[PDB]
């Protein structure tokens, strides 16, 4: 009449309102920047004649904003494969090239889906 120990969600969070043992229920959420994909809840029952959880943990994605814009006359020191919230991305001009605006701009979330803050900036010569 005892569950396994729930375990641990990769970027994720288990919450126990009262225990493990058989009738507790535990739930499943992911930190900012992942959505969940899977079980949002586990029972502790007795399938068969033994005593397990319900539901799987779940897994939690990266929500990663697109590939940043490319600005002409100007570059970006350093381009990353992957974007994830609060990871910034730095632009810079051409050697004739005045820059106007947002130097970095960076990842943030909205209804889990990865945006950029700002515009990129622009590059006047």
């Amino acid at each position: 009449k005892s569950c396994p120990n729930p375990g641990q969600i990769r970027n994720g969070q288990i919450d126990v309102p009262g225990g493990i043992l058989f009738g507790a229920t535990i739930s499943f959420s992911c930190n900012t920047g992942y959505k969940l994909f899977g079980s949002t809840s586990s029972f502790c029952l007795i399938s068969g004649s033994s005593v397990q959880w319900s539901d799987p943990l779940p897994e939690c994605r990266e929500i990663y904003c697109p590939a940043p814009p490319q600005i002409d006359n100007g570059i970006i020191q350093g381009e990353r494969d992957h974007y994830g919230y609060r990871q910034s991305v730095t632009y810079a001009c051409n050697k004739g090239f005045t820059m106007i605006g947002e130097h970095s701009i960076y990842c943030t979330v909205n209804n889990d889906e990865g945006e950029w803050s700002g515009p990129p900036p622009e590059c006047r010569g």
